């Protein structure tokens, strides 16, 4: 049910890497302020990876409590053990999450009717409403659309962010599944058309730094108005593109640092965006009228 | 300085997915009494990715306890996050490990960049043999043979374990390296190719249900006798490919069950081998001698 522009937030962090708790504060804020709709807390542009257990829970509750309730909160959860993400969600749904984003197990390579049974273990394991995440090329494994439809019949799987920016692979498992769950697009680039096609929201990278501009483009593209969608998603189209010139999150990080909001922490083996970057990064902020 | 066939040994469960100490126990004693070269403690085919951190330093303690010395033993180390990857290879140094086996982090993706300064700073924090894991397909990442070359001149970077299965690049990077860190094979299918052109062993799979078979591949390809090489990994070709069938470790412990050295214990999201490949498997094994 939650729909519209959810930011994958970044999580802020100091030149040492502790985690930038005023800043955080100050970005969560400033979302609710510019329109996003929901904001997902320790996704993969949160850097999950490499937060602590504790980091990852008081990340979560730092930013439901900022949020106080106005939109919904999304705590990723994923892992790649069972047990692993059992505990995660059990710990988001503890915290009061609205739902939570589980990323499919990566580097073990699960067969189908093992993410079947992955999904199953925790949907039956903790009442919360689970949004499952697809994006093959990082995990190494692809949930297809026949186990995303056969996974919409368990309770508590209430949606799957598809990052595969195939956008007729998308309409497809959106038809096919006939609104037994939401889809989410998982790619800016194609996000908005869908949304024309069908989906529920785009959780987003880009709307890191253009929230105004992408809670724009949800809303009219979820209206089904094709124009208005092409118009204003056309407007900030290349920062779709800059934003992976290295791998999510470099690149939103270091624009989220030229745009004053953060400062430069990032977690090895995680880089700041390397020097020769920055420049055309900056252009297309200006060029973009971020900044 | 380790060569031959080092086997990436499975962590043996009950059914109910604890770990199966005495039969892990057996497993080792059986390696040593059948020529197996050394062994990799918790590495992929050890399901890392599910055990505990407990059970991560139980099961190396364990088998450093059984080997008692007669064979160097490898302990999976590797993590996404640069600070767990130091913790878990400073915990194989205190267990008393030879070395350790990092892949490269997975799922989020580094630049060449990061993985360079990633296993810089596990290399400058631990004094411990570190040998450096590519297997892309899984990962997410591909660790350049430039890099690779730059990270041998790193001190206590020992050699790489490369899993691409691309003999012409595995030949490109021994050929570049020229002796100043070891290269193993991480593909059956190919690895008695790549000892003929220069890898110093195998950290095999199959070496798990044919360690003397896989000893003699390694011994005679290592010495350059190619017709003895081709000759002796023939009677186990099939296997190589079989063992594979589904993502590993799934067929290799259930073949380990038939051969009734295992129980049928394996974590999700990993699961039992899907039954229309147990017949096929069992045939591969009876074609082989093994059972």
């Amino acid at each position: 049910t939650i729909q519209g522009s959810i930011v994958a937030i970044v999580t802020p962090m100091l030149k040492d890497g502790g985690v930038d708790w005023k800043s955080l504060e100050k970005l969560v804020e400033w979302h609710i302020e510019q329109g996003t709709n929901s904001i997902v807390a320790v996704g993969t542009t949160g850097e999950a990876s490499t937060l602590s257990m504790e980091e990852h829970t008081q990340v979560i509750k730092e930013i439901i409590r900022v949020a106080n309730k106005r939109i919904p909160i999304i705590a990723g959860t994923g892992a790649n053990s069972t047990r692993e993400a059992i505990e995660l969600t059990k710990a988001a749904k503890d915290l009061g999450a609205d739902a939570a984003l589980l990323v499919t197990p990566y580097y073990n390579k699960p067969t189908q009717e093992g993410l079947y049974q992955h999904y199953k273990a925790i949907a039956e394991a903790v009442e919360l409403p689970l949004i499952l995440y697809n994006v093959p090329g990082r995990t190494g494994v692809d949930l297809s659309n026949d186990t995303a439809v056969r996974l919409a019949e368990i309770p508590n799987i209430v949606g799957i962010k598809d990052a595969t920016g195939d956008v007729p692979r998308g309409k497809a498992l959106i038809d096919a599944l006939n609104g037994k769950m939401a889809v989410y697009s998982g790619d800016d680039e194609t996000a908005w058309e869908l949304m024309l096609l069908g989906a529920d929201g785009n959780i987003s990278v880009t709307a890191n730094i253009a929230p105004k501009a992408m809670s724009e483009v949800c809303a009219v593209a979820i209206a089904k108005d094709e124009q208005q969608a092409k118009t204003l998603n056309n407007k900030i189209a290349n920062l779709h593109n800059i934003l992976f010139c290295e791998s999510n999150p470099i690149p939103v990080k270091w624009a989220l640092h030229e745009m004053g909001l953060i400062d430069t922490g990032i977690r090895l083996p995680l880089t700041p965006l390397a020097e020769q970057y920055r420049e055309p990064l900056r252009n297309a902020l200006k060029d973009a009228g971020i900044i």
